[PDB]
């Protein structure tokens, strides 16, 4: 009750910051409302299908995998930071899988892909996705809910990886 | 051999529609099984490179019997659709199966198998034909019930030490 | 042949108390196999009726396996609470995690063998031992890891055809 009204709170006041500022940095208390919070994953992350990412890609030592997801979900928050900025780039309805940062980061990630066609590059391509043909512009509300989901998703392995979660002896146990 | 692969492809799908009941054997996979192609090359419907890295979670002894276990029953909902008598409620599937749930639903992408098979439409209690479809595509169907049974045989050969690439499979995971 | 059984039935519990990863041959549980006696008897604490009567749903040829996979997980759980080297969280176990969702939850009456290990305190996202325990029960956790073994070795003597009685019990499954 208490704890569900301040998270739904946190999420749509974050989410503007974002579009008001899609340079902004986001410090831990302010994204505390999101971590500490005990609601379940389904009601944390309405878009990004975090239970899938984490599931796809854990395999090997933690220290690694997490690493390696912490790392292609700061690579996909940059792509939602600047679809929200008011200098977009010049590509910014196009991202082509065979891009050397893109290949290391986001395709070396089971399922970064999809976390693409959440911003809006929904058209399918042979060498990679697009924004559709007649959408001027794309939905701010969407680009930064996402935005907000990969940061926080990013935040939570950041801080696994530093054993300083505030569930961090609780979700342990879901990779050992 | 690409030409020799494809052609093997096409005559147990047939096979699968003139019998849907048909049992094959390590024999008739042999085409299909022991081959030099990539995974892609080798399924073109089922994700099977994603159904095995979504779900090797814990001991390949375990995770390999639970991801054969789903792709057998996978495998029967596609033989049925392919049946002369179809099951009274072929148009649907229930996610509240007793079967349904500890089997396929016990698997990441086990739904996305059915989707392949034409339950599109997504109900809060399962996964449905649209309403507007008479038939469900044979040849779609076959397609994906023949790589189900691949990749389920290639599972369980895995698990007795007889798969013809076995050493390098074992690299893998 | 009750004290038969129950004479190589606290052996092998007192096996698994010193030597929790120490692994039993079928010799050394076919005294407990094709013994005659009734389930009631040779399980306990393990509701091995609830198990195999609530879970044999379709084919016989692929319960089975569930059944087996979600016991052979169980019976790791008890292994680990009796190691010495025991793991850093033995005190919770999440519903979440992807090995307990694809073999314990698919099976009707898994969560219960976690509470016969200790794990009686419910979460909305696992089970956990009390707080005031802070050792679990090894004669009593050796006991339900045992005959979660027993029941394992059952379900796949079955499947390779090779049970002591397999005709009296495939004709239980009708
Ligand atoms: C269904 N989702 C599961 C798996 C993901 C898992 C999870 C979520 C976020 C992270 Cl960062 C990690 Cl390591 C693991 C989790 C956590 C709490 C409740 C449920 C779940
Ligand atoms: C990209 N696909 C990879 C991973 C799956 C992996 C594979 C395929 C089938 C199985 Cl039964 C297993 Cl255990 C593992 C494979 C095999 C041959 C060529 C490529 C691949
Ligand atoms: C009513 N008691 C039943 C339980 C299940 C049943 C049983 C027990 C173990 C297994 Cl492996 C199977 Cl397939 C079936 C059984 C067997 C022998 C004696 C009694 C019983």
């Amino acid at each position: 009750e208490e704890e569900e009204r301040a998270f739904l709170v946190a999420r749509e006041e974050l989410a503007s910051a974002l579009r008001r500022d899609s340079g902004q940095a986001f410090s831990l208390e302010q994204l505390r409302p999101l971590l500490a919070s005990s609601l379940p994953l389904a009601a944390r992350y309405l878009q990004l299908d975090a239970a899938r990412l984490v599931r796809c890609n854990a395999h090997g030592e933690p220290r690694n995998y997490l690493n390696t997801l912490s790392t292609a979900l700061n690579i996909l928050e940059k792509y939602g930071r600047n679809l929200l900025s008011p200098q977009r780039p010049r590509y910014w309805r196009g991202v082509k899988f065979n891009n050397p940062v893109f290949r290391s980061t986001v395709d070396a990630v089971q399922g970064g892909r999809d976390v693409l066609r959440l911003y809006g590059y929904t058209e399918e391509q042979p060498d990679g996705l697009s924004f559709p043909e007649g959408q001027e512009e794309p939905d701010e509300h969407q680009v930064a809910t996402v935005t907000l989901e990969v940061l926080l998703l990013r935040t939570e392995l950041s801080l696994l990886l530093q054993n300083t979660h505030p569930r961090q002896q609780a979700l342990e146990q879901l990779l050992e």
